[PDB]
């Protein structure tokens, strides 16, 4: 009952490596920056990260194939961090404070 969830830059790469930007990929500085962020919650359970690519899948796996029309390889959805708030009440701590985090696109609570 303590489903939340933190939206990423579009292609932040936050759990990814070197990110290609101003001159080729550079090192990315980002690297497990959220997930120790969300990690060190404190009130924090677990820190799960889903790429956009599994998002897409487990989307349509829970909605189907007549909820996106965006376009061909469309990229609607970033990266998301899936957080276990400690209690139910926590989730809205939790997603306040990953508000903060980094570059949090946005935090949806379960």
């Amino acid at each position: 009952n303590v489903r939340v969830v933190v939206y990423i830059r579009k292609d932040v790469e936050d759990n990814s490596q070197t990110i290609e930007k101003e001159g080729q990929t550079v090192t990315n500085n980002d690297y497990h920056k959220v997930y120790d962020s969300l990690k060190n919650m404190s009130t924090v359970k677990s820190v799960t990260f889903s790429s956009k690519e599994e998002q897409y899948e487990k989307l349509t796996e829970i909605m189907g194939d007549n909820w996106k029309i965006f376009e061909g390889d469309a990229n609607p959805l970033y990266d998301a961090y899936i957080v276990e708030a400690n209690a139910p009440n926590d989730v809205k701590t939790i997603a306040e404070d990953a508000k903060k985090i980094e570059g949090v696109s946005e935090v949806q609570d379960g």
